[PDB]
């Protein structure tokens, strides 16, 4: 089972949780694990301006979503939603809805977040996103129940790490499960 | 594999949907189907009083959901949650919350609703109940794409039962991809 | 102007959060406050056994919240929902909904959890039947520091934490939050309404 | 009291609710309304190709959102959220937060579907962010049909249906509640802030 871990990072600590994931889905047999980030929209003396982390992982298209059995999302919480980049690029994914491409496959969530509050919020409504386009939504429970976090006031936990390795590990098991 | 279809009707709607639900489950090779009911928390008085139709289907405990792989929750929209009455089942499953005995199983929501909207919000507030017990969350987007609905403005129509015998018939069929 | 502070709660951790968002009302000269809860819905003997806290406040009919012009409503997390109990009342306001009778009036949100999740989905998913009825939402956001009587969650609405166990008991700094929420509801409603 | 109708529109439809919205608070005395739009982040070739709508509203900055006593945001539904285009304007918006710029000042939200799936998400998930601003959220509920100007959806905020190909406008219907909604936020701006 093909497992892709797309993220958008500003800071490092959604892609430092994206390792994590991918490190988790990597202990699966089967699981052939991919990481990329979503393109970043801010010019970038813009993106350097506010002190940004510049990304390496390779840039997903929109339209390579539909060769994965399972995505799994990562984005900063921004008030409560996923960030401008990644609703930017979801909104790029109208050809794939239409055609049903990511119907029935994989999907769940992870985030970032200061200590103010709306992680939930993020990953709930990032999941209806997912569900317009078909895909089965995973929870990790009580493993927030939502999807891992990790909570930076002012680098991610020990346990925080440990609960985005799990989230990967589950996910890319059901991808082979469904799979093979 | 064995899928409950478990609702809450007051004055039939989710009644009649949940019928057509499992029987497009029963479709399914090796899908094994029941329907229940969560008890009615009103007194009869008070439901006679409301105009309620007396629901004959077998009555549900919280415990045994652990019995299932799949469990498709019907609910109607009440002001864009779910019903009182589903709600204070929900509420009595917090044995099974912390056994984890639903983790992982499969989970589906319909819903019926007026003309007022809500029926997206009953639908997604519904699926973070669910979230927490560790349940994987099924969608149908685009065959609201959250889960079948019914709308009676002031009996079901042919499509939206269509629908939902869909619904039945995709989850179920996940559920024996999982578990056979 | 008329605040009512409506509230569920099994453990008494609302309905301590409750006192505190009618403390904070009531700083408000002009508004007249009071703290009612809504029905329990399980029988004497199992709420006993198991450990349910009996409570002194008033209990609420569906039909009186029309004679308010703000409702701050508190409920415990269930699941990321309000409670049964709270939404077997709300299930009752039909009657209130034709009639137009909570349109824009004032409306606010407290909970209380045992270990943080599910907090944010209580809030924003009562909010919802709230806007049902027509009203207006007042979330806390992230306000003036200076506004909290003790120095230094969610801009939802007010919190605490009961621990997985249930034995703790919200601290200063939860409940100096409660009473901003309440102060600053009471507040809009005097200014809406005198 | 200073109202902005701040929205996203890639093919109009929103453009001429925002237009509706205006002028329905336009009619409250004391009202200043102005619309104002969010900035295409399309490279201007994709979205002529793709048979975007030029505008004349302007551009607003995220700094000038501190200016208004109300802002009405509308958005398109996009897989039941906002815009991206809206959603990178919101996330510039950090400085008015850490300054409380936007702190208890009225919102509210009016969308737009292809075919009706996720209105209600795309609303109710834009709340959550102007609850982070310590905004004071307005549903419209089922407002007194004696308010519309048209005898005769949602209750988070007013909505209008494109059809799957885009080629459906707004009907009077439906603009008749984009109106109102203007009116009762201006009405409610100018009650709290003259
Ligand atoms: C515009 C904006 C909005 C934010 N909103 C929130 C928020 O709602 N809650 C919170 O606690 N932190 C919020 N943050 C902080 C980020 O979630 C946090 O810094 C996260 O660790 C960044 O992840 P990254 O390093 O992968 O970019 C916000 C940051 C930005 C830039
Ligand atoms: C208290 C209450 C609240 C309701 N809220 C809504 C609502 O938010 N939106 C709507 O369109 N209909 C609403 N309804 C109508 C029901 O969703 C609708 O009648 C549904 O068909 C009933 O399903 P049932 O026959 O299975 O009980 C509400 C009904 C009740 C009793
Ligand atoms: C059925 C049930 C579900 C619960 N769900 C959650 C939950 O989602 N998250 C959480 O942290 N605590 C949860 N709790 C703990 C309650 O939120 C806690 O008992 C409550 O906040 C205490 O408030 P009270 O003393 O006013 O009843 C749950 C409790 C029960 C009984
Ligand atoms: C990427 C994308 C996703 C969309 N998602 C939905 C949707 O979830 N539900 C729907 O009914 N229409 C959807 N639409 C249709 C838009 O809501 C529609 O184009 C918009 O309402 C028109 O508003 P505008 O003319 O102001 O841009 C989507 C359109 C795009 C481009």
């Amino acid at each position: 089972a093909k497992v892709l871990v797309l993220y958008y990072s500003m800071y490092g600590h959604i892609e430092t949780m994206a390792r994590a994931v991918a490190e988790g889905a990597s202990k699966v047999d089967g699981a052939e694990v991919v990481v990329k980030r979503v393109p970043e929209t801010m010019p970038p003396q813009l993106f350097e301006k506010a002190g940004g982390k510049t990304q390496t992982a390779p840039v997903a298209t929109p339209q390579e979503l539909a060769d994965y059995d399972a995505i799994i999302f990562g984005t900063p919480t921004r008030f409560g939603n996923m960030s401008g980049q990644m609703r930017t690029f979801l909104d790029q994914t109208g050809g794939l809805w239409a055609s049903g491409a990511l119907y029935g496959k994989l999907a769940s969530v992870f985030s970032s977040t200061g200590t103010g509050g709306g992680q939930e919020q993020t990953i709930t409504s990032t999941w209806t996103t997912l569900a317009h386009h078909g895909m089965v939504i995973v929870p990790i429970g009580y493993a927030t129940p939502y999807g891992a976090t990790t909570i930076a006031g002012g680098q991610p936990s020990q346990e925080e790490l440990s609960i985005a390795r799990y989230q990967g590990e589950y996910v890319a098991g059901l991808a082979v499960k469904l799979n093979g």
